[PDB]
């Protein structure tokens, strides 16, 4: 049936412990996940009139989105590609912003088909021809699409480069029947991992001004700007505070990773969010003559795209020192001591991803689990698998 | 409910399609270039009689690929890095498998032994007697046998034993077990595969050869055979095969190549031994002139940057004037940037990217689009010959 053995066979079932989970595996600690959702909601209470639209590109899993929305009291999600919107819609997550341009006719048709199915769909554009084909596909299916102009605010990825260009494209949307100009996306991904809280706030300030210049130009032209969306896990505090942005788009907040753990903040604190996402891995080789324990999770089980994964504080407990992860290639991870007990062969360990989203995308299933509380984070003892969820939006980005 | 994943339930193309019919980003295999690499390897190997090719299936994770490789090579079997790749090979009729790594989880052993019991010829590596004993135990339980090879560390410092004495003892341990058979050794140095000059590659593999020969000779002094001496890869295989010590070479990437392997200097004076047959098909979904930028839909999730950026082919330079450079645009965007009369690809246009590293990129896809261009790069004159499930894709179970 399925294209891969992995996507036909779950690594665990309801009621398993971590020792029953086939490795490498992706683990979600629901307790820490719930707490991160709780924390975001509590921070956002301080900014009323600003919506949270959690980014589904982090987890690609409909059951995750449903729980986020329930806990957040939020209405909808973001998807980067049509396939994620397809994953959300089939799992009954029906309020969607495609926070990116979609130019391929067959992908537009899939997105429009969801709006036809009853879903509330937004999509970003930066080009009139793209707007026109968006409108056409929508018209063919007897449905409508919210459309938002993407503005480049300094990330230099996609989007327009002037307030004038925003106006022109909003002007173009006005005269089309199955499309409604709904505002702007202003996302600067390059500011998300700015370490210094004052430097980060200063840089977001510039993004805020660029967004304001766009809202004001539209107002000058007699056009509305009902939604101003953007920001992420790193910057959302500053975008929410601005009075310019109406919606924030954090995705990583719920899971954290070793990159986001390094973000210093206004108070005495390094890293805003509890690590809820882990790669479970088994030690399959030990060589005490070197510094070495080799685990079964390599490149293909943990993305190194933002640096190595990290061993948690519980590892340092009852091993003595904290050993480091280096690549051993596709299917090996090297754990090296910079003397006491190395982990035994057959022993399990939890690895914090260096970067959450790409790591999640290596897996076909998410193992959702809870441990029994008052425990040091990242030990493999006393977990119970609450659920095993298909990651329906996994793939290269259709 | 077909698959855990929409992508693993829905093929990106069908038989007869041109590349413009292929949903992006996609993994394309040029069968013409693939056959030529398989033809070339075979030709070289004809110069080294007695040495068998066991191509590494971890490169492609696809049964239909292994099947074509073995027929083109006249070879008998493949390597698998994890049991999942072995399952995927065995369900697709590839019946002679070496697990070129250690397997310690009992549930994984049962799967592997399951294949042997179903009729597959299975070999597996080890470095520990306790692991050897579980291998034997599971094999006995299903009424089957396993070939077992002692892995030796020969410079890579990954896994394996670090002395010939260790080899002897482990072999002696296998010698007195009923459902296990000491087949010899694996001596693989992955660190030398991308050594650039053939001289340095001959000099450093020669040291690997000496370490391997020491193990064979120590075994012979102990009155035990070393039937199989397996190792080497796409970079080093010629020296391993030339040595008179190795009985088997393990190249995987050769059939596909990548931007990394393309840069290895060869004896004949050529840079890159293999033709690029493996591509990431991508679509320009955004253009910004005077940023000099065309953004493609293939990001981190479609092309691994683990060993370097993907490269545009010579056909791109021929069409647009100059060669653009790929930079990361995050998860779902690839940035193509100018290093001249400014001419960028249009929005909607299709482009082929040579992966920086072939295996991790392959493992991002659920399907392989097998195609032929009528008689480089260029997206113009292709027909899809077959769309094959990559049944071994995953974290490595
Ligand atoms: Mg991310
Ligand atoms: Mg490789």
């Amino acid at each position: 049936c399925a294209a891969t053995i992995s996507a036909s066979r779950a690594p665990a079932h309801l009621g398993d412990a971590l020792h029953d989970v086939d490795t490498p595996a992706l683990i979600l600690d629901l307790d820490a996940f719930d707490r991160n959702c709780e924390k975001l909601k509590g921070v956002m209470a301080g900014f009323p009139g600003v919506a949270v639209r959690p980014h589904a590109k982090a987890h690609k899993c409909a059951e995750v989105a449903r729980r986020q929305l329930q806990l957040l009291g939020a209405k909808g999600v973001c998807c980067q590609k049509v396939i994620e919107a397809e994953a959300m819609a089939e799992g009954g997550v029906s309020d969607l912003l495609l926070s990116n341009e979609v130019i391929a006719p067959r992908k537009i048709d899939r997105l429009v088909g969801l709006a036809a199915a009853g879903a509330r769909v937004g999509v970003c554009y930066e080009r009139e021809d793209n707007l026109r084909q968006l409108n056409a596909a929508a018209a063919a299916r007897g449905t409508h699409l919210d459309v938002l102009v993407e503005l480049n605010v300094g990330q230099d990825r996609c989007g327009v480069n002037s307030a004038d260009e925003v106006v022109q494209l909003a002007r173009a949307a006005a005269g089309l029947d199955n499309v409604r100009f709904a505002g702007i996306q202003a996302y600067h991904g390059g500011l998300q991992h700015v370490r210094d809280p004052r430097d980060r706030a200063q840089r977001v300030g510039q993004v805020v001004g660029r967004a304001r210049a766009a809202v004001d130009a539209l107002k000058a032209a007699g056009l509305p700007c009902d939604t101003v969306t953007g920001g992420g896990t790193g910057t959302y505090r500053v975008e929410a505070a601005s009075g310019v942005f109406t919606e924030v788009q954090p995705g990583s907040f719920a899971f954290s990773d070793a990159d986001y753990a390094r973000n210093l903040q206004e108070d005495g604190g390094v890293g805003e969010w509890e690590q809820s996402l882990w790669v479970l891995t088994q030690v399959m080789s030990v060589t005490p003559a070197r510094g070495l324990a080799v685990v079964d999770a390599g490149t293909k089980a943990v993305s190194l795209d933002s640096g190595p994964p990290r061993l948690p504080p519980a590892f340092e407990a009852a091993y003595g020192t904290m050993m480091e992860y280096g690549s051993g290639g596709d299917e090996h991870g090297k754990l090296m001591w910079p003397p006491m007990s190395l982990p035994e062969v057959g022993s399990l360990l939890l690895l914090q991803p260096g970067h959450c989203d790409p790591t999640v995308n290596l897996y076909d299933w998410l193992v959702a689990a809870r441990r029994q509380g008052g425990q040091q984070q990242g030990g493999v003892d006393g977990w119970r698998v609450e659920a095993v969820w298909p990651i329906r939006g996994r793939g290269p980005g259709q």
